[PDB]
């Protein structure tokens, strides 16, 4: 009802202690009977709440659904994000973020259980099924020149990779510049956009799509051989909250590095984490396509490639297939 999020927030805020119905009733100023109705509704939606007479209620486990009340606890304690917008469905978190940043200097992120019109690089369709992935857009306000956009994309890749790697038994690798893999399966795609002028950056908008709990049968039949999810590499059930918590952790860690470190300081770390070496890569450049081999990521984030004809390229960004 009107108070599901408020009750949920109290149940979460009180872990691991039980909270009595009277206590919830007095803090939301609603009847004992209303409180039980809300608790019954939360359990209906998949919340695991233990209820004990004379003692109260204890949130044990949330379902595979984003709840604004819970996410409000994360932003409350965050030293980076002012707020967040949580939706069950939306056309795109990226479209929503680009609209919400206008006219302010807030830092925030937008979460949606499903996207109706998810878009990747080059306006590609991004599947954003309900209940199976993290579809998030992040808006930050770095006081840096606009050329720094490429460096942000490099620092954030290691952040996303680190959070995923924490939950995966198999190695998680970055595919420069915008994709993350677990073995041969893509588990994440991200992209960094900006609003800027000559005097600097007005906002960074980072759209992050992560496959959390798909089963192989849930991926398309065509892409199934090169698509994976975190759950497919975690012996334990994957918890959306637990993952989001570490993902926000790492984004903040890598965002402070971005502001304080040159790319030289993470470059070596970035190479050990990339899966683009010692292999034929296929490059797309508008109309042209060609094969080549990645030689190095230089000190400035540029990939150095020796193409099939022996010629060299130095690319700030590329469209790479395996
Ligand atoms: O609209 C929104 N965008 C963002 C936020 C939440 S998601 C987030 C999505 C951004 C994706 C950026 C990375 C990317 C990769 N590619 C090529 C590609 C993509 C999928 C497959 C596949 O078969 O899986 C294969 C190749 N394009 N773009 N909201």
């Amino acid at each position: 009802s009107k108070y599901s999020q408020d009750v949920l927030q109290l149940l979460y805020k009180n872990k691991p202690n039980y909270i009595s119905g009277q206590s919830i009733a007095e803090s939301l100023n609603i009847s004992r009977t209303a409180v039980k109705k809300v608790i019954d509704q939360l359990k209906l939606e998949g919340c695991k709440i233990d209820s004990v007479n004379h003692k109260g209620h204890l949130l044990q486990q949330l379902p595979d659904i984003w709840y604004q009340g819970i996410i409000d606890q994360y932003t409350k304690s965050s030293a980076l994000f002012d707020f967040s917008e949580v939706y069950d469905s939306i056309d795109s978190t990226q479209l929503a973020a680009k609209k919400s940043l206008v006219g302010n200097q807030s830092s925030f992120f937008i979460l949606s259980d499903e996207q109706t019109k998810g878009r990747g690089r080059f306006n590609r369709h991004w599947s954003s099924s309900k209940g199976q992935g993290l579809w998030m857009s992040v808006v930050l306000r770095p006081n840096v020149a606009f050329s720094m956009i490429s460096k942000f994309n490099l620092f954030i890749a290691l952040g996303i990779r680190d959070a995923i790697q924490h939950f995966s038994q198999d190695e998680v690798k970055v595919k420069w510049p915008n994709d993350i893999y677990i073995d041969n399966g893509k588990v994440c795609g991200f992209l960094t956009e900006m609003v800027a002028n000559n005097d600097g950056i007005e906002a960074i908008i980072c759209g992050i799509g992560i496959n959390l709990t798909q089963q192989l049968e849930n991926f398309d039949e065509s892409i199934r051989h090169r698509a994976t999810s975190i759950q497919l590499h975690d012996k334990n059930k994957l918890d959306r909250y637990q993952f989001l918590e570490r993902l926000l952790q790492e984004i903040e860690k890598r965002y402070n590095q971005f502001l304080t470190l040159p790319f030289s300081e993470i470059r070596e770390e970035y190479n050990a984490a990339s899966n683009i070496w010692n292999r034929t890569l296929l490059f797309t450049e508008n109309d042209k396509q060609f094969k080549g081999q990645a030689i190095d990521l230089d000190y400035d984030g540029y990939l150095i490639v020796r193409d099939e004809a022996g010629e060299s390229h130095r690319l700030i960004s590329a469209d790479i297939d395996f």
